[PDB]
């Protein structure tokens, strides 16, 4: 069926041999939109399933063959799904349940789900549907949630160039989900770090999209065990795979905006070790 | 804090390249069962923990200070538990409620259980509890296990050294569980090929545990990618990680008795791609 | 000439670095037998020359061009070899004396020998002439050797899969050779393992050659340092070249029959490093 | 004799293999200003000399000794030096020429001075005498250079965080040198990224020099062939070295200040190959 | 323009890892003359230039175009020439200034010469024009060096198979140059060895040219730090660079001609570690 | 048991990735005179054994002991000794039998010989025993070799520096042996070349000794495959063991004599591939 991108997990005493291409076959994820098609990447790291979904002139849907290729009866037999929308307005059924999804408004899809159907309003400026999909035991509600829901916030300064508004999505104060966490964070004009200080954590995983980036920018992606960083150099609508050794912060080149999604075996948000950039250094 | 051996996940790449003791500083648990103690290791490979406790003259207990180094409040706080006998009659308690577990029970542990406790009857004979345990999003009854409750098969031939008794404990057909089933294979006298033909399932990974082999007895585990085998030479009592591009077949130099352990996206036990030894070579 | 496969020597700190394919390529005999052709593998190991002769249109022979090659006026001008037939009966010409050469009969050809011409009776289950020749300094008589005069040992026992007839073929007690040994070993139904314990030799090599093999069956051929083992896949009629530092081993899926060649500076057979293997787990 | 840090010259193929404590051994200057000494490394790209001096309770000097070790009657025998003050008030006298340098005065030395000592004026707030020295076959004159001498240009945009002030003290509009430029530039406050788009110039080096920053902070200073890009974490008054074949180019966690100094066969600014921050990515 | 074969600098625990392959590409410079054109060889090893012109149907000239090739105006805007011709009469104009360079004859262009042309007298037996070229920021004056002005020297004996003829042409004695020097040394018939013991010097570097060889013959340079020697097979009319941290000294198989260039920071000839061959051994 | 020192057999591949220790490692014998001792290495390539004795003020005997570490009764049971002798007079007693060895006389020892007695008749100029032993199947007669009966021959000339004598000990016009041949060559002072051209035999090995050289000379052995020649630095009474795919020829800062021992399984000198030197450059 669809071609699936297989990314195994990794050790990080083979990450630290890996060239500059190497790092990208391994953790960079480089086409995320692809019109009228979906993108489908599994990483074995928690076995999290990254991708995007750009409807035009068709619509986009997931399910039985998907789940057929997961060797279930349906994509979300045993799987949640959460979506955010950074493009234009569009639509996303489940199971026959039509949601009107717009420009940042996101949908969770609880496991049991069989069908979920992706378009686009208005073909000129299509939705531009991101995922993040991980293994799920329990059922929990579909649910909508719209920028206001989200209560954003906005933290940093021009001075360390971490001025910036945090929206969390998928989170326990939104909604509960069984491992997947979600959240869109915004820099201002100006101002290019993220993730800093930054921190690793044992038990749970990250995977970082980044978007909203004029076409002459990038994002020097850092990653890797705290003293033995790399990094990745991305471009808009890139999304990046981070063992649970490693680090991920970045730095752009112009200001940005990112979307992260974690998975693991809990939800404890500060069950982490933080790591002052000065022991970089 | 009781000291916990952590397993990073690997890349089929990485381990075509380590050597003898590399591989068994990977893949292998070389002391499972050790008196008055629970050993504990974890595996990046679906974060399964796995272990043996062994009461001899106090109990053994698992619940608010694991947690703590789980970063929760306690052990199956998040987790599932499966717990198989292959020692003395002893007892497993689970908050409050004792359960018999007699040599060759199980006991399935549900989400939720705060602690856990561990003891057997006769300290000439004591209990020699092996346990798998995973992440857990769904809490199932807590439920005992015992071997005319198991459906007994035997199957395979002489001719193929592979005459055995497969009994099944943590299964579908048994009781509920979020990820993980158990079972425990016994050879005949005389037969020395588990698994064989092998398999890979890359949505699912197993542990195997080999037990009641002679002194002078060993099991070359023969594990890696269909067309890059592996092998690994253990003893009585020690256990092997498959990641999920891994085979996992073994054969004695005697009969014996092993325990596997599956975890991963589904439980659908054909999802898996079918070797025949012939391609192999 | 005729195609001449040599394998270099090899030290054995290179060896376990060699993957899957590498250790293949180096030690394994993939053809051994090839109608109406000869094939000659010549290891830099001691220079013994391996090869099988399966005649059947016509008649296969080696002499002055393959002496020619060897630097010398014919083959064995100064080489001993080996012949055990495995096939259909057939003959073997020693410069014009013809010897009947049944199933399982071998023949010894001293140095000196100038032209042999092997040949089958019938086409239809033609004659498998499988060969080992070695560098001889002085002229034994040519022998013909019959599973009478070998007078065969069982040893073994089904718990330990090692059931099995031995016949030694080319040895002190029944002809006399400058360095080469040879003998063939019948696994008995339902029985796996050869050369268990193992063992290594400084002094001498084996080359070891796997037969009367299903077609779904193969054998897994233990090699390398004791402490460093490796193995190498095999299926029905192909040989394994074996270090002086390195184990020979192997255990099949199912039973089958092995035929051993050795030689060396001695013919002492005692003189050997015995490992149980119990130290290799 | 004074320690002589020396470094040497490295191929790309052999660069892209370093980790990150190779990359720091081989580039970077951990220690410029010490105390009541001169700092001094020499690296074979160029054989530029570079390094700090910072008198507090005595003056030092550099002269016949350090020629000595280069095989010539003194330091300047047949080489230039470039000095920039950082620090508080100072002095620098030239065979008895006392010349004042303040903070941000500079001075250039020409080939034949015999002994330069460095003084501070005040030992609470002592200078900081940041050197490069060079081959030089031809006498130019000794000239102090200030910031009025200096045609400051500010140049970027906050949008781009690359707003600053750039200070050229030894360029061919200032004076004649054979080989060496040297320039210090400020960063706006808020601004993180310098020579941004990069860079890479076959018959030039560069050698960074950053300096004024926190000590929460630090700059990631980016190294390597534009498609094989590293990064060496950089702390306050720590120097990299850059290879013909490597861009130079670092973004701070915070605004700093740093010193370039450039050598090689020609003064051509504008002889250098423009490399787009896209074609990174 | 025309090509230019670029040669990196090297890192001594890079060059040992080289195979034979790999040293020729690095430091071998297979073909200095072709008919009707100029070789040019760079190396980032002290920038020196190295090459042939062979001039037979038509001059061959250096300057605007090369120039640009080096970012600036003509070829020795700011660099110095050297050119020591080993083949038949020829001519060498300097900006309009011809020069009658005869076999043997020598001359020196200095900084600032727009462009030189070459030329062979007589095409039967063309000029074999070899040159080194260096950075210079000095103009000394353009000089014709005959092998009566250079005062040759005999040294060596027949039993240490060194007796030979040493011809200085580029050196203080003679003229003033920037950094380069250069001489040729003749072998008498039977000896083989040059620069016997070895040295190395970190201030300045070296190539050799080797020549007048016949076509059966070779000579095995040595090269590398004293302890780690590693050698290239050369032939006639062949050059190979030197590292400053590598030795050069070579043996041929009959007696040959060969001409060395040196560049670096200093002049003091006399400034080298000196090797005893027995320390080698 | 007396110290033996082991080198294991090699392939080409790894060989040339072993640097100046390594190879030294594993083809160089850097003791080979140790006084009133034997020294004995044994080499997996063909099994031959070389050393050296040199009694003083006792005699030296090889026999019983030795046999044992082989595995067999005596040293000689089944192999054969040759023995040149470089110092100062002295005897062999081979069984009883005393045999008066003066300076360059041989003596060829036949399978069966027990024990072998080295003495030396003047402490002052003791004798200095350099031999090969390889084994044999067949026993031919003990054998005394001198100057006189060897046929020197004269060859080479000073241009090519390679005059020489040769000195045929062992070889099929003196004697019959099993499979061991033996010379010295003597250049001429102010020689320096042996074996050029070189060659490399598939079927046969030598092993080269050097001695008669003063303290500050060495001999730079070349080695290797044709394309891939590698180099030791060995210095007065030093071995070096080739395998079959390797060259073996050197060159002297200084005359030198050296001796030369070839085994394999044939004695067809004839039988090598030439190697031009020009097809190595
Ligand atoms: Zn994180
Ligand atoms: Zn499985
Ligand atoms: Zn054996
Ligand atoms: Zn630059
Ligand atoms: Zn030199
Ligand atoms: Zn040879």
């Amino acid at each position: 069926g669809s071609a699936m991108d297989v990314r195994q997990s990794i050790h990080s005493a083979h990450a630290k041999t890996l060239d500059t291409q190497g790092l990208r076959n391994e953790f960079l994820v480089e086409k995320v939109f692809v019109a009228d098609e979906y993108t489908m990447v599994y990483s074995h790291i928690d076995r999290i399933i990254v991708g995007g979904i750009m409807p035009i002139t068709k619509t986009v849907s997931v399910g039985g063959e998907v789940g057929k290729q997961l060797g279930v009866s349906y994509f979300l037999e045993r799987r949640e799904l959460g979506v955010i929308n950074i493009g234009g307005a569009g639509t996303i059924t489940v199971d026959g349940q039509c949601y009107e999804i717009g420009h940042r408004d996101a949908l969770y899809v609880g496991k049991g789900a069989k069908e979920v159907v992706f378009a686009s309003i208005d073909t000129g400026t299509p939705a531009k549907f991101y995922y993040n999909c991980a293994p799920a035991h329990t059922t929990y509600p579909t649910k909508k949630v719209t920028p206001d829901e989200v209560s954003p916030v906005t933290l940093g300064d021009n001075l360390t160039s971490n001025r910036r508004t945090i929206n969390k999505y998928f989170v326990p104060d939104v909604l509960e989900t069984c491992q997947l966490s979600m959240g869109l964070t915004e820099l201002a004009p100006g101002n290019l770090w993220n993730t800093m200080p930054c921190h690793t954590h044992e038990r749970r995983m990250e995977v970082y999209f980044y978007f909203n980036m004029d076409d002459d920018a990038c994002v020097f992606h850092m990653m890797g065990q705290p003293q033995e960083t790399r990094h990745i150099v991305m471009h808009n609508e890139q999304a990046v795979i981070s063992p649970s050794w490693s680090i991920h912060s970045g730095v752009g080149t112009k200001a940005y905006t990112f979307i992260w999604g974690m998975v693991g075996e809990n939800q404890v948000f500060d069950d982490m070790d933080h790591v002052a950039v000065k022991e970089i250094c």
